[PDB]
C-alpha cells in the first residue's frame, strides 16, 4: 500500500494538484514566484513528481529539486508554505491525517535541495 494508493490513486493525484496550485496562487508567501510559470506544464511535471514521489508509476521526466528551483534563492518561509498548501489540499479532499503526515515526510526531504539555490 504505498502513499499514493492511500492517497487515492491517480484520479485523487490529478485533483490534488490543480487545487494545491489554486491555494498557492492565492498564497501571499509564495504566488508570486509562478508569474511567469506556464501552469498546465507546471501542473503535468508536479503531478509526475508527486506521483513519483509518493510510491505511484515513475513517469516523471523533469529536473531535479535544485536545478528546478536554481536561482531562486527560496527560505525556509516558502517552502513551509507549499507544505502546509499541499496539507490543507489533501485535507480538503478527505486524506486523513496520519496520510497526509506521511506524505509530508516524504517530501520534507527535499527541502535542503532546494533552499538557496
Ligand atoms: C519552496 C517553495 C517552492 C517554490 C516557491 C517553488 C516554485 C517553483 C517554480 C516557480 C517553478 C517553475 C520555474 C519555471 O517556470 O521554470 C518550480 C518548478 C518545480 N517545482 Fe517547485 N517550488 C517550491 C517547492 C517545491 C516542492 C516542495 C516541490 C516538490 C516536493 C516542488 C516541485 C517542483 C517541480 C517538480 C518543478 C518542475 C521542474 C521541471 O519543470 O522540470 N517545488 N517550482
Amino acid at each position: 500500500q504505498t502513499i499514493y494508493e492511500k492517497l487515492g490513486g491517480e484520479n485523487a493525484m490529478k485533483a490534488a494538484v490543480p487545487l494545491f496550485y489554486k491555494k498557492v496562487l492565492a498564497d501571499e508567501r509564495v504566488k508570486h514566484f509562478f508569474k511567469n510559470t506556464d501552469m498546465d506544464h507546471q501542473t503535468k511535471q508536479q503531478t509526475d513528481f508527486l506521483t513519483m514521489l509518493l510510491g505511484g508509476p515513475n513517469h516523471y521526466k523533469g529536473k531535479n529539486m535544485t536545478e528546478a528551483h536554481k536561482g531562486m534563492n527560496l527560505q525556509n518561509l516558502h517552502f513551509d508554505a507549499i507544505i502546509e498548501n499541499l496539507a490543507a489540499t489533501l485535507k480538503e479532499l478527505g486524506v486523513t491525517d496520519a496520510v497526509i503526515n506521511e506524505a509530508a515526510k516524504v517530501i520534507e526531504h527535499t527541502r535542503k535541495d532546494m533552499l538557496g539555490k
